[PDB]
């Protein structure tokens, strides 16, 4: 048996070869269970060699400690802390006379471990039939939970016992324009519980690259969950080829939810940084967009309803009737520019401006788009000129429809595009079932191309925002240019029929561990009927808590996603998103419960000027807020946007108060959150 | 009720919906039947009758026009085709699904060519083919000339058989390659080869296979009906498509004499005409030589080292690696091939193992195989650039893809960039293994997509190419001329392997070479593949005379020299055909056919009064007796025999040749004997023009 402490002393890891020669692991935290006995291995599949999980004898073991801090480029602090202790076991199957290495890096807030492949004369290339490992949970815990599908994480969450899943996973199964839900038992990771001991228990992996995402699929009887890795077109669940490891899978933990959102385990477990001139060029952005018009229905992507379908380089747009609802047209665009500049933002973004969008949707169409020819109404260089003028960058938009192998045949030359007409950041998509056809949107082969556009969007000196790309597993670090996915159900879902109100005390807690969302904060008119009669959709949400996502909602990427009319009704409160950093040098978690409420106090980098967010859900939130972390003796212009005493998510969500005063660090504040609201304050230094 | 007759009267067509509401058609040649009534029509993929495309058909309207145009080929058998035809064009309206289709049929003096095409509409715009149901019902149990229906290879030797003997045969035929799914155990490939016992040639393929699955052919063999077997995707499904759209056309070529399907230009007439405007300025004719042979036979190897399992681009260090000492792509020994080429005036040198990867490149299903573009430490691009410019040599790019085809397309701009910097006009590519990505086969829609994207990219770069392993051709070289070359076939590398049949050269030409020229690579002097590599005991199944022979039997703007330049040096008596003989042609004679048993061709040189004749012979060699109508009358022409010798032998005595030069003239005779496996080559050049 081997043992592995914290630095700290308070967790303890045992490893041992269990008596059919399965690797097992168990975790303990402050002498409460964490993980019960749990195997690990994959089967492989067929050409005795498809076992890669028992018959193994412990041939050698170490133990190393690590201790060493970095720098973000972009982050929630200008430091990082990577400090663990390390057991690493080599395990040699006599039976098929090779040997792996499994690693394991403990925390003082957790576990990693990975599998790792040696170059040896019996293993070289390899396909992976499943992975086996194991999560065993010292009882039947609270989840915080989406369904497991390799094709959409855009679901609501569901608050359950582990024994409860199976029972509410056709409920939780909502529809979808590309979703491969795969177990009665299956979630996505990351997976947040609470346990009735206290722990906080987070599940999830760190580095995904060169293999196929990792879902959970819970055996429900003995509370096991399982490592369940995506399928490409043959069913198969990885191509491998020695030396190679797997990505790591984390389990985080703590007897106080704010350290799980304070962890850095993700981002330390990938590899340093590999853009070496990053700093010079990747810059957070804060922005707005013609594109809640086409979300809500008011507008159109296409500029044309007169067409059935579309043939590019065929098809004569000069010769097409505009429909009259396309937003993308150079008048519209210039007015967005107007108000970007008037109030301080940093770019626009314009979906629709190309050939194509009459196609879009659900066709598994080829040539969907080229990526390259505007519509007749928008005038790429007129724009540029103009956007400069007003010293602003306008944001490229790359919806693929899912269509890969074509937006690879058009990457080179829509990066070259986007440099010949001063755009340096990207919105893409992967809006349909993927093209080549079999494969899902998280397995090794997509997980290869969204990569793939990171690190040639580098070369360009391009940042990348992907939609409906793999969820985050803190490759961030190595490529800062991935500035943004959406990834999970953002606010986009609010004029579909809405999201929970208790949504965003959730994302904190499961998506954002591993890189930012682009969630498109910020509607004040949250009766979508406003924009789109035929549209009864509601934002669940106060106003006051929409400016809270500024805070509560990490990014470097920050959408204002109302359109400029609205925010022109309500311009006090529209102050707090213009004077919000996006980038900060230290984050305090102040209050954290997953599906109840999160406050978040962050000051921004290079200043001494502090930001604070509070999202509530559905019984709202009581804050006594004390501000020790401000610097003794200066004095700070706090201006608090909070909740009025009759504001509520459904019934009243545009009533908010504003109160300005001198706070410091003796200063105390009371505040209570509507349900579905919140409140953000900006603290000034003077 | 529909009817149709060729120009010269000789073919019918009928056409009527039958009483299901099934399109169906008949075909006859001077009285005999050719087709029997045959249905038509495609089974859809489900979003109950919207899947049906088969039957419930109304014959909505008809017309029948006629054709008549001549073009000219960028390369070819001759200067001008002929485009001769009468039309029937049928609408025909599915009342239950609310949407129309239009068959086109095209009727030649030689046969017949029909296609599906999908108008836009309210009811057909975006649709999937589950299977499409063209029927081909046979008149009698014919001879056939085949080999294994198959998504992924193409290299099988061919079987000679009665329709009703393909399902004994079909497992035997079925020999082990790199990549292979046979899909039924009467499934062939087109063009398949017919002999009917009513003095009848049939040949069945298709034409301009573009945006659609490759078709084979699926034999019910109660009823001797063939059936269209596309090629399934990743999913199973069989074409994704969109109005508007068209199939490929589906050809029937026919004749009472099997020299007219040879002489056959139906293919290439069912092709849009050329897409590159700037062809002739940069599209040429190629004889070449290659650092090739070492690496088939095993005398040398494509690896730099033999120390590593596997490698790494990018991390792997070749300039730390040990030499193996049997690396052919090396700087000095490429030199040497290229001193050779500009000696004997050919055109350009072959390289294959110039790369980074081929120390593990075969059957690993690796993604990131090779780059395209970072040479071995010992092959200096620059300095043999520099050389070959200096002999006018041309060098010919190698890209072995091993079929990972996502990881060829992301390097391809910047390949085809590197062939330009550097001097490369031509490339030589390659598709060894199961496709990637996995779950495709070579000749799915897929795969039809990224070869002609391929091409068409080599268009905009001025390069010609010549594709191993890809969907054999159907006359897409007269759109796109810039292909010169595939494979797609069992080549002579096969003889290096354990041998092709004594009869392949005698069959090729009346099945692959339907649709385009195959890159073949004759001209092997030293038929032991032992003096090449001592483990290696296969034999060429042929006379040194049947290799000359193959210049002009196995026509191809793209010709290679096979051996390596020692073996020439030897028999440079012999290789001074290969140096004469020419690429292109004005006009070529079909003397002597019969397939599987001997192929006889006169061809007249571009821009020349020169002709060059060759003859392939099968296990029981030929007796010719050739006469010169075809050349001009008063003109006298130095006429080259190289021929079999009284003793020679493709097995026993494959090296015994004779040549004999002497004066021809239209009213010369000659009596050449075959050996078994042999052949003969014969250089006429016009007496004041000659050289
Ligand atoms: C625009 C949106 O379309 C799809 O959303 C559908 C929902 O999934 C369904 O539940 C149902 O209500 O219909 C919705 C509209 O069809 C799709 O699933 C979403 O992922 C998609 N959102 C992306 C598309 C865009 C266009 O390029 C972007 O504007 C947007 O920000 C993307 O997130
Ligand atoms: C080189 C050759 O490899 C494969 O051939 C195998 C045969 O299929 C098998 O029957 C058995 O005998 O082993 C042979 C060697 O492994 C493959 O199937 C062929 O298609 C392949 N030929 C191409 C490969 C090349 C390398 O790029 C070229 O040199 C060659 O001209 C290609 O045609
Ligand atoms: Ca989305
Ligand atoms: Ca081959
Ligand atoms: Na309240
Ligand atoms: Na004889």
């Amino acid at each position: 048996q081997q043992k592995l402490t914290s630095p700290d002393g308070n967790l303890v890891l045992t490893f041992q070869v269990n008596k059919e020669g399965a690797p097992t692991y168990d975790l303990t935290y402050k002498g409460k269970v964490v993980i019960k006995p749990s195997t690990l291995g994959l089967e492989l599949k067929k050409e005795s060699k498809s076992n890669l999980y028992n018959g193994f004898k412990l041939k050698d073991a170490q133990t190393t400690t690590f201790d060493e801090t970095w720098q973000p480029v972009w982050g929630e602090e200008k430091e990082i802390r990577n400090q663990y202790n390390e057991l690493a076991v080599i395990l040699f199957q006599p039976m098929n006379d090779r040997s792996i290495v499994v690693r394991f890096r403990l925390f003082n807030d957790g576990l990693g471990f990975r599998y790792e492949f040696p170059q040896q004369k019996s293993l070289n290339y390899f396909v992976i039939k499943e992975e086996h490992s194991q999560f065993a949970m010292a009882g039947n815990h609270i989840a915080y939970w989406i369904p497991g599908d390799y094709d959409t994480q855009e679901y609501d969450y569901t608050i359950s016992r582990l024994s409860e899943i199976r029972g509410l996973m056709q409920q939780a199964i909502t529809p979808n324009s590309s979703q491969t839900p795969f177990s009665p038992t299956g979630v996505q990771t990351a997976l947040m519980m609470k346990t009735d001991d206290g722990l906080y228990i987070n599940l999830h992996e760190a580095a995904l690259i060169d293999y196929s995402c990792m879902h959970l699929n819970l055996d429900d009887k003995n509370m096991i969950f399982e490592s369940w890795l995506t399928p490409d077109a043959k069913g198969d669940k990885g191509y491998m080829q020695t030396p190679c490891n797997s990505p790591w899978r984390t389990i985080i933990v703590s007897d106080d939810a704010r350290n799980i959102l304070a962890s850095r385990i993700t981002l330390n477990l990938n590899e340093p940084c590999k853009i070496a001139d990053a700093a010079s060029w990747i810059k957070p952005v804060k922005y707005i967009g013609v594109w809640w018009d086409m979300i809500t229905g008011k507008g159109s992507w296409a500029y044309t309803d007169e067409l059935t379908s579309v043939k590019l380089g065929v098809t004569d747009y000069s010769k097409t009737k505009p429909n009259g609802k396309h937003s993308a047209n150079t008048a519209n665009v210039k007015r967005y520019i107007d108000f970007a500049a008037a109030n301080g933002f940093d770019a626009v973004l314009v979906e629709g401006w190309n050939e194509g969008w009459e196609d879009w949707f659900g066709n598994s169409k080829d040539y969907v788009f080229d990526f390259l020819t505007a519509y007749p109404d928008f005038d790429v260089q007129e724009i540029h000129r103009y956007a400069a003028s007003k010293g602003i960058k306008m944001m490229m938009h790359h919806e693929t429809s899912a269509s890969v192998r074509n937006y690879e045949r058009h990457l080179d030359k829509a990066y070259q595009f986007m440099v010949d007409n001063g755009y340096n950041s990207v919105k893409s998509g992967y809006v349909g079932n993927i093209i080549p056809r079999g494969e899902h949107h998280y397995g090794q082969w997509m997980n290869n191309h969204y990569l793939y556009a990171v690190k040639k969007a580098a070369d360009y000196k391009i940042m990348v925002n992907a939609h409906e790309a793999t969820r985050p597993t803190g490759i961030c670090r190595t490529y800062p240019n991935l500035i943004g996915n959406e990834s999970a159900r953002g606010t986009e879902y609010e004029s579909f029929g809405g999201n929970k109100v208790y949504h965003t005390t959730i994302l904190p807690f499961t998506r954002l561990v591993g890189g930012p969302m682009d969630y498109t904060p910020g509607i004040f008119e949250t009766h979508c009927n406003q924009m789109n009669p035929a549209n009864n959709s509601q934002v669940r949400s106060t106003i006051a808590r929409q400016l809270a996502l500024y805070v509560t909602m990490y990014s470097p990427l920050q959408m204002a996603a109302d359109i400029p009319e609205n925010y022109e009704r309500f311009m006090d409160a529209f102050q707090f998103i213009k004077d919000v950093a996006l980038d900060w040098d230290k984050t305090i978690y102040l209050e954290a419960e997953p599906g109840e409420y999160i406050t978040i106090a962050r000051k921004a980098k290079g200043t001494d000027d502090w930001y604070i967010g509070c999202t509530a859900g559905e019984n709202g939130h009581d804050s006594q807020l004390t501000f020790d972390f401000l610097e003794p003796g200066k004095q700070y212009v706090a201006t608090v946007y909070a909740d009025a005493k009759d504001a509520d998510w459904k019934d009243n969500p545009q009533a908010y108060t504003i109160k300005k005063g001198i706070l410091n660090n003796k200063s105390k504040l009371n505040l209570h959150a509507a349900n579905g609201g919140g409140y953000a304050i900006s603290i000034k230094e003077v």
